[PDB]
């Protein structure tokens, strides 16, 4: 035959989960845990924590 | 012709969002507060909370 038949079918998504390859730690410091943490317990924190 | 078409149709739900109308403002008793944070923070509060 002459004619060929194309690909389009369903095209499904590429998923396929993949590493993240930007990222970074930090640490905490007082801002977050004075808004985030009751003062009950943020005054019994000793200074290493 | 003689007939008419009346209005049936679907009379759709009237949501159109009101202001309130009944409302009020308190000061939260020390009952609630009592009941409502746990004793480490409650204790640290000072009178004027």
């Amino acid at each position: 035959t002459g004619v060929a038949p194309p690909p389009p079918g369903w095209t499904p998504p590429d998923r396929t989960p993949r590493a993240i390859t930007v990222r970074r730690l930090i640490e905490a410091p007082y801002r977050e845990l004075a808004g985030v943490i009751d003062p009950a317990n943020l005054q019994l924190l000793d200074v290493s924590a």
